[PDB]
């Protein structure tokens, strides 16, 4: 229906989903001077969506990215040069654009057996905001934070998306090789270390063993270390399309 059509366009609203767009639709909420009108019903989250429903829609540059990622590891580094930041990504991979920017963070006092360090990302969410970048929070974890955040003018460029994950510095770069992609060539570097007696997850890379139901993770200082446990040539994140 034309109104289906409704839960359509609700559905684009980031922090709106299903379930959630269905109701707002009984409620007879359906384009958004409706639900900008109707704040009240929503959460934080999708009012922040809401509130920047336009500027998710746009595409970030390269250009941007760059320099968004530089006041990201300038920052961070201020904190504590011993923390490690990566934006992954397909801009990891040489994209020209970008939809959002995903920052795997560590620090080796937080490892997987620790586990329990809000603060150490807290640290730097509240360094950046303090910085003026991130504007807006849209959810923050213990683990993560999802949020918006703005390149400063100096006359405007539009709110992105950005997020931040703190990952067990023992599980780092299977992460950083996990979010960087792209899917395929996840899929194809699994399906190899299979091949080779190995599987690789977001987290770990470990040996299989007979029956199949096998593991316990191999130690992992580098996206190279994962490539020389099944010995493959490592690829830069360039030639990482499939």
């Amino acid at each position: 229906d034309d109104t289906s059509s409704s839960i359509n366009f609700l559905t684009r609203v980031t922090g709106i989903g299903p379930s959630a767009a269905r109701k707002l639709v009984d409620e007879g909420i359906k384009t958004l001077e409706d639900l900008r009108k109707n704040e009240d019903k929503l959460n934080h989250h999708q009012r922040i969506g809401l509130k920047y429903f336009e500027d998710f829609e746009k595409r970030i540059p390269r250009e941007e990215m760059l320099q968004m990622q530089d006041i990201v590891l300038n920052e961070v580094k201020k904190l504590d040069p011993e923390y490690i930041a990566t934006v992954c990504g397909s801009f990891r991979r040489g994209a020209e654009s970008s939809g959002d920017m995903d920052v795997l963070l560590t620090h080796p006092n937080f490892t997987s057996e620790s586990s329990k360090q809000p603060k150490l990302l807290h640290r730097v969410v509240e360094q950046l905001q303090k910085v003026r970048f991130i504007t807006d929070t849209l959810s923050k974890g213990e683990t993560k934070f999802m949020g918006v955040c703005q390149l400063p003018s100096e006359n405007e460029y539009p709110h992105r998306r950005i997020d931040i994950r703190l990952i067990p510095k023992d599980q780092y770069y299977c992460g950083v090789l996990y979010f960087t992609g792209s899917d395929i060539f996840n899929k194809n570097m699994r399906a190899h270390a299979l091949e080779k007696g190995f599987t690789i997850n977001e987290y770990t890379i470990r040996p299989l063993g007979v029956t199949g139901v096998a593991g316990e993770p191999l130690p992992v200082d580098s996206e190279q270390d994962i490539f020389d446990y099944i010995q493959w040539r490592y690829r830069e994140p360039k030639d990482r399309s499939e």
